[PDB]
């Protein structure tokens, strides 16, 4: 007898979904949230570097201006 009996072998026939592929595959699979526990650390990680991590940006987004307002260059 397999792993488990239900419907084939397991998860839905999961050598399909198992060794088909794993680079691209598996990725694609671990679309978004709600798959496992992790995704929620992993979305607040991703909030959190999509911070546009701000004072430099600022400094040098004025500074530019200021230069092509001032003169033509």
């Amino acid at each position: 007898c397999p792993e488990e009996i239900r419907d084939q072998l397991l998860d839905f026939h999961e050598d399909l979904m198992t060794h088909c592929g794993i680079e691209l595959d598996e990725d694609g699979s671990l679309d978004g949230s709600n798959d496992l526990t992790i995704r929620g650390r992993l979305l607040a990680l991703v909030e959190k570097v999509t911070y546009l991590k701000s004072s430099l940006q600022q400094l040098i987004s004025e500074t530019m201006v200021r230069w092509a307002q001032e003169s033509v260059i």
